[PDB]
């Protein structure tokens, strides 16, 4: 089993291509994999020889992405709320996809763990 | 303006689901943001700063990915193949994305320019 992981929950009620919301997913995974780099070095060093393990999960709304960021934050895990100045087809200061990690798996699913897969 | 980007070239043919498609292109946005955090620091620096631009793009087949990985070398750019070893759903070390940069949004459309957006 993995006992390092990645959560990256994006907001399916977007309805992004299949393309972009990867890129959404990859900016998540990308900045929160820098934060855990300088804030908890040994968790990224350790989940990144293990395979960097990454699930991508669902949400409906802004509001719960918030919600979920609130209680990353209240744990000290590494992430990071995206929004992309980019993506002009929608609303600016949008946020799109919140990723959770990498850390211990267990204390990601403190956060993520009754998400659904996307 | 986006001067820098980051292009993830994922195998179409391979009809991964949305999720597991997201998950593999960060796969090799992560890989690959952090070689050239390594291995070309200001090319890493500015990308990040003006958002760290991502585009994926698609091919229909395993040696595409390959040929793209050898022109990417070639050119010293910052480049992460990825084999999901977790996605034991597919044949074991099928590579399923590479992804190209951050560097300089020319270079890189000197390998990906010719791919059709995902
Ligand atoms: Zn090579
Ligand atoms: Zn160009």
């Amino acid at each position: 089993m993995f006992k390092y992981k990645q959560v990256i929950v994006a907001r399916a009620d977007l309805k992004l291509s299949k393309g972009k919301l990867a890129a959404q997913v990859a900016h998540g995974a990308v900045t929160a994999a820098f934060e855990a780099y300088k804030k908890k070095r040994e968790w990224f060093e350790a989940w990144f020889r293990e395979g960097q393990k990454k699930v991508v999960v669902k949400v409906e709304s802004e509001e719960e992405l918030f919600k979920l960021k609130a209680e990353a934050e209240k744990l000290g895990l590494p992430n990071a709320l995206i929004r992309d100045a980019g993506l002009t087809e929608i609303p600016p200061g949008t946020v799109t996809v919140l990723a959770v990690g990498p850390a211990p798996e267990e204390i990601v699913d403190k956060v993520t763990g009754n998400l659904k897969l996307l």
